[PDB]
This record gives C-alpha cells, sequence and structure tokens, in this order.
C-alpha cells in the first residue's frame, strides 16, 4: 500500500519536475504531492522501515519540516493564483522555497537582476515583487541606490539588502562601492 502510494507519488513528482511547466497550478501540485512524499515517507520510517526500494528513508523530524515548508508554499500559491498574476508565467524556480527565502523574505518575485558590492558580494534586484496582504496582493518594483537595494509600495521605501549592514560582514570601513550595469553609485 504505502510502497506502493509512496510510488506514485514519487512517480507525479518526477513528472512534474521534467515537464517544467509555465503554470501556477502545476507547481501548487508540486507542492502538494511533496507534502503527500513527506507524509508517507512518515509513515513508512514509523513503520519499521529505513530503506524503501534503494531509497533511504529519512528523519521523522526531517519529513515534519520540509511537509510543514510545502503546506506554507502550497496555501501562499493558491492565493496568488486567483489573482490577474496567477495566469502569468510562473516557472518551478520562481515558486521553490530558496527562492522564497531569498531578500525580501516571503515573497514571489522574477526577474532578478545581479547586483555587485566591493567592499566583493553579488545581490538579487527583483525587477517583479509580489507582496501578500492577507488574501490581497500587489505588484512592486525594485530600485538600487548607495544605501542599498529596495522596493517601493506608495511613497514608502523597503530595503531587503541594506549595503551598510552588509558592509560589516566585510570591511572595517564604512566605504563600499555599488556597481549596475555600467553604473556605479558610492556611498
Amino acid at each position: 500500500a504505502i510502497a506502493k502510494r509512496l510510488d506514485a507519488c514519487q512517480d507525479q513528482l518526477l513528472e512534474l519536475y521534467e515537464e517544467n511547466s509555465i503554470d501556477i497550478h502545476k507547481h501548487i501540485m508540486h507542492w502538494k504531492c511533496i507534502r503527500l512524499e513527506s507524509v508517507l515517507l512518515h509513515k513508512a520510517k514509523q513503520m519499521g522501515l529505513s530503506h524503501i526500494g534503494l531509497q533511504v528513508v529519512p528523519p521523522l523530524t526531517v519529513s515534519e519540516t520540509k511537509g510543514h515548508n510545502a503546506i506554507e508554499m502550497q496555501m501562499h500559491l493558491e492565493s496568488l493564483a486567483k489573482t490577474q498574476y496567477g495566469v502569468e508565467p510562473w516557472t518551478l524556480q520562481d515558486t521553490s522555497y530558496e527562492m522564497w527565502l531569498t531578500p525580501p523574505k516571503r515573497c514571489f518575485k522574477k526577474q532578478g537582476n545581479t547586483v555587485e558590492v566591493k567592499f566583493v558580494m553579488e545581490y538579487v534586484v527583483w525587477t517583479h515583487i509580489y507582496l501578500q496582504d492577507n488574501d490581497s496582493w500587489v505588484k512592486v518594483t525594485s530600485s538600487v541606490d548607495a544605501k542599498g537595494i529596495y522596493y517601493t509600495c506608495g511613497q514608502f521605501k523597503t530595503y531587503y539588502v541594506n549595503f551598510n549592514k552588509e558592509a560589516q560582514k566585510y570591511g572595517s570601513t564604512n566605504h563600499w562601492e555599488v556597481c549596475y550595469g555600467s553604473t556605479v553609485i558610492c556611498s
């Protein structure tokens, strides 16, 4: 049963991955399957197993976490999908959990251009950032300046990269240089 369900499940995941869909509804499914695989693998190591076929069963916590994150990504995507933004192209990467944890944290986004800061380090400037207020969504854009990278929602700016702060993790000075496509802004 379980060995079969997990099998059916991991199969659907594989097809999704190899499919490289641009429709957000498919990625909601990926996350839905990731949850099932984590539920099942949880049940699997619960029943005594430690190996299924040639696959190593992971720790009970490992699955708890992954299952937990999946439901988060699952719910946020479903909300977004109800909007005009949901009809846009959404890659498996645009919807990854790692991506979701890239500044600005907990916001979907795409078209991230690379900015370089010499104290060097690279940071991403998102062309499109979608903010979630309850179940409502807004689409804003980013900009770069001497203090850092930020997006704008009204008259207020929100920095998600603080060149200053970022300057402590490196040089002893308060001097840094920002290079953005042949353009250079300096302290």
